């Protein structure tokens, strides 16, 4: 446990500031409950005496001296698909159903846990060298840094938008051309799972191109200039073409008039936004040599393409036999 001593003077328009309140404003460096925890447990002296109420009011020019101490996440035994490693990096095809860094609701389990495990001096490197996201249901590509100095550089890299980061995708509605969505993204402000446009949220560009064209669905691929939360699923919802699947953004499934059983069926049961991170191309960091690694698309979306793609070439005809 961490031994912290600190000392400071209440100043002058603190006056009337409860104990607890007015020592978190002179040390912000540590949160507010550890503070009231300090009070209470005798180790805050004001002016020589020790005072333990966390609700007494200062009046501003009090001596304050403080004598305390302090007190992370766990390995765990995950499998990670590893597409590339070599010293310095680590590339991983992620699966669905696997959060990528611990978070409210979230607490284990993760890709981070993951890393622990597989390599544990990654815990010397930040956020356990992890640069970018994906969601918990997109599948692809991911690049990990193993050391201080290749996080430092994936980082400048990622900020001077030198990291391309491509992904496949389905949406809904017929979609006429690619182009650029260049929308900031926040917390949705009502609803606690969801992100949303809106002008005082962080700047976000996804680029996007149409593959293939289905009945009522389209494929894309899309390109991110930055990697904000949901940002994909939040930009293509903003545009009226949520992505198929997605559980947070779209709506119920409509399939086009006449669909078959299967397309359906398929159709139906698809239930993770069909979004995949495809390829990565970068400057190594170590290296600077220009380095480019492919997933393949996972059966699950395979199989939703193949049943788009025929249902649109059979109903390019009066066929029906
Ligand atoms: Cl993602």
């Amino acid at each position: 446990a961490q031994r912290v001593q600190l000392t400071a003077t209440v100043s002058e328009n603190q006056l009337g500031q409860r104990l607890d309140q007015a020592l978190a404003e002179m040390f912000p460096d540590y949160s507010r409950s550890r503070i009231k925890e300090w009070i209470l447990d005798q180790r805050v002296l004001v002016n020589g005496k020790v005072c333990d109420k966390p609700k007494e009011k200062v009046l501003g020019g009090e001596q304050v001296a403080i004598n305390a101490e302090i007190e992370r996440f766990e390995p765990q035994d995950i499998p990670l698909d590893i597409v590339y490693e070599d010293e310095d990096i680590i590339i991983i095809n992620k699966p669905r159903d696997l959060v990528v860094h611990p978070g409210a609701g979230n607490p284990d389990g993760t890709v981070l846990n993951a890393l622990l495990h597989y390599y544990p001096p990654i815990a010397d490197v930040p956020r356990a060298g992890i640069v970018h996201r994906l969601d918990k249901d997109t599948t692809g590509l991911m690049v990990v840094a193993k050391t201080v100095p290749a996080q430092t550089r994936l980082v400048e890299s990622l900020q001077r938008r030198e990291i391309t980061r491509e992904y496949e995708a389905v949406a809904i509605g017929h979609m006429t051309a690619g182009g650029t969505v260049d929308e900031p993204i926040s917390r949705h402000p009502t609803k606690r799972t969801h992100m949303a446009v809106h002008p005082m949220g962080k700047p976000a560009v996804t680029h996007y191109r149409i593959m293939e064209h289905f009945r009522v669905h389209t494929r894309l691929r899309l390109r991110l200039e930055t990697g904000r939360t949901h940002q994909i699923r939040v930009h293509m919802a903003h545009i009226t073409h949520p992505l198929v699947g997605d559980p947070v953004y779209g709506g119920r499934p409509r399939p086009p008039k006449g669909a078959s059983e299967a397309f359906i069926s398929t159709l139906r049961k698809f239930d993770r936004q069909a979004l995949h991170a495809t390829m990565l191309r970068l400057y190594h960091p170590i290296s600077g040599i220009e380095m480019e690694w492919h997933a393949p698309i996972p059966q699950d979306m395979v199989e939703l393409i193949e049943v788009m793609r025929a249902d649109f070439e059979e109903h390019k005809d009066e066929v029906d036999w």
